């Protein structure tokens, strides 16, 4: 609905707020994508979501994608960044990790 630090790149026709309000799933029923966008200036989220056998989904840009049946796919989304996540048919799903941490590196620069 309202972002506070910035916006997604792409305007599907709906999103759903998803982790405290930080994490935005975007969707777009025309293109049948997802992407994620991190309203966030200091958090990396971590996401994975895995789909039921009878999806048909191929994974976007940086995402990674097992069969596990189900098909778990999996970004990181850094401060601000919108991620393209999955395109085609999605049926079941469910979030199956959503973590998140300070986007800075182990000596805590960033």
């Amino acid at each position: 609905v309202t972002f506070k630090n910035g916006k997604p790149t792409v305007k599907g026709t709906k999103t759903y707020p998803m982790f405290s309000n930080i994490l935005y799933r975007i969707a777009d029923t025309e293109a049948r994508r997802w992407a994620f966008y991190n309203d966030s200036k200091e958090l990396i989220i971590h996401v994975a979501v895995l789909f039921d056998y009878d999806s048909q989904i191929v994974p976007l840009g940086d995402t990674t994608a097992f069969r596990i049946g189900k098909y778990l796919c999996e970004v990181d989304v850094r401060p601000l960044e919108t991620q393209m996540f999955v395109e085609g048919s999605v049926t079941g799903w469910r979030v199956d990790t959503l973590e998140a941490r300070t986007a800075e590196d182990e000596r805590g620069y960033r």
